[PDB]
């Protein structure tokens, strides 16, 4: 029932997959640094679940939170990354069906304009940084 | 509940406040802030069918803005500026409404949350000298 | 009542005025202001089915603007600029209507209120040399 | 009447004029860079080749708005100097068909007038347009 | 008539021209103008079902623009720039059509007419070295 | 069955007329050196032949591919007027929001008739002396 | 065919590639390009319900962009930048989709093709160190 957007960035870090049976993302938080121009940390909350799912190390000087209403879809999604095996995820731009938008981090190297729809989860790898990030949507 | 609780952003300091009235949504909200500290210091809220003014924080800032909200008017666009971490603070609030009204209070040089939207019912957080922490509350 | 009273913004000074007519709406409002003081000094209001001009304050400013409002025309956008606190003043008014008409009077350098909207019915506040305090009144 | 009388803005000077016929198809404003005032106005009506003129046409600029039979004014601003020694300084009009004109200057006082089908004008004029008020249908 | 005559703007000079054909509308109009004099100098017009070119004035300008008009295409936006009085001249033409086509010829430094709109049927005025005077003609 | 848009430019060059029983591809070649169109190529639906005029000596080219149902809703040709005239540029916008811009628009313009582009006509040697578009009615 | 073959733009060099699936559309396309040469160097394509990557050229550029295409999503706007002639190269690609998604890869300093539009089904051309030549393939 799920669309797996390409995981962009490097092969490093510990695999993470954040999804909950018959749940969608209601909040996503990106942390990033001016020093490294990378995402370092991501937090996700799901509908009807007070648990915070976190990956990476929150060492950056900036954070943005996007709250998503239960009926609100992603109509516009770009992930900035550095390509290749030693790659990293550098930024995320999201626009929603209600005209909400966020811009986290940087877009100086490589971009993916992802699939769109109701954001259900995320997947990738993280240690100090977000090595690799892929979105997951409903069909 | 019949309520959506937006994330409380800012620090853990100050005295907890919750402004909500069983029957009545927010009809007026006033933000006070300073050029000196680039923080919100004080918030006042009035509800429908209630002449009481609910205030938190210290009104020491040189600026204030008031948004009046019609009975059928929703928030379609909401951003809160804050400084993150335990010693955090709330720095600004940008609201746009279903009737094209908008206000901008304080500053957005730090962290941002693009909150849930809908009929604004209350606010929650902590305040002393400053607004330590602010969270919006909407109807479902 | 059958009336929505927008917050009276400005100071506590000046002589009270309340301009309202039981079965009546505002058909004309005139604001007078000065570049010298960056304040509103004088306001005139006319009502439907009434040739009388209701005036408050001292018309000593170098500028005036008049908005004429058709019988079916509402205010969809209203901002008042003021200086807050007891020695406060009203500094400016921006109005936009359901027919795309707008006026801008005076200055917006300190505090703002984005007021309730709807059919403009009257005004209330205090005036002497200046408009100390101004509140709009709408129909329900 | 079946007429809406917009406030006459400007001074009390000049010779009274009232231009109406039992609507306006053409209006011409004349103004000067020298005085930053309207000096002269000409109006033509539907089914009437007569030109109704007031004031002295001594300005270096003129603008003409031609109005189709079904065309209304949706946006109207008059610039004026207030008080008894007042004058009319400028006119901005926008129409239901996206046509607009800008005549003269808007350095002092403004009126955002009533809107609708422009039927006549009224005021006072000598060397200048002392005072101008628009007249619409109900 | 079957025709609306827009005011002829410009001077009284030049040789009169009137370009109109009984069941014709204009299918092509060409304006020629100079950067040196900031005037229109020359106009050419073709009508539907008529290969003849009707020309007035002296084509001495460094610029020309041609608007081709489809059989069902109207003028929705028309401005002529001119110098007023007896020694007057036509300086520019801006035309926009029902199909989003537009042309801009010459200059708009003194006086303007926002003309009647509709199906462009002919033109009238006077021309010598320059376009002294130009008036548009539409169908009723 | 055709609308012949005014041929703009000079009287020079070898006459060309490209029409067959609509245009599916048109290519404009132009130079920064001369600020002129030099060469045009046209292909028609159900016809693999390329119809070419002029000398392709310019440093730029643009191709517009036109779908079978796609019309021209917006057309400007830039040219130098008079007998020694030339065609300098072409702007086209289509019913499907496609557009192209070739060459330069520093002197004279024609905003042409619109519709289904069927052929072209004019004269060409080293340059496109004159160009006129041809539409269906 | 059931296929529209857009003109292959660029040069005659490189190793031929043709990437199409009889019952397939493109679900992902990746362009790689360099600031150093201002050329496309490498292209990757994935087809619907197939994780396998079809690649041509040498991925030596410092930039890449990926466009993901939903099963019902068409290309409504396509431009390729190239250098013309036998020694030609592909320099850039702009694509816009039926859902308002767009990508911009590489450079547009010489020649452009505004291609056919529709459901993107495959690609064809030649590649070595660079993308010599690129042609898009759509459904009817």
């Amino acid at each position: 029932n799920y669309i797996y957007s390409t995981e962009v960035g490097g092969v490093g870090g510990t695999p993470f997959t954040f999804m909950q049976e018959s749940g969608t993302i209601t909040s996503i938080k990106f942390n990033w640094s001016d020093q490294y121009k990378l995402l370092h940390h991501i937090e996700v909350k799901f509908i009807n679940n007070a648990n915070i799912y976190a990956t990476g190390d929150p060492k950056g000087n900036h954070e943005v939170i996007l709250e998503i209403d239960d009926d609100e879809t992603i109509i516009g999604s770009v992930i900035g990354y550095k390509k290749g095996n030693d790659g990293r995820c550098t930024g995320v731009k999201l626009t929603t069906s209600k005209g909400k938008s966020i811009m986290a981090g940087y877009f100086e190297e490589s971009l993916i304009t992802t699939y769109t729809g109701k954001l259900a989860g995320i997947k990738g790898g993280a240690g100090s940084d977000i090595d690799r990030l892929g979105l997951i949507f409903l069909k």
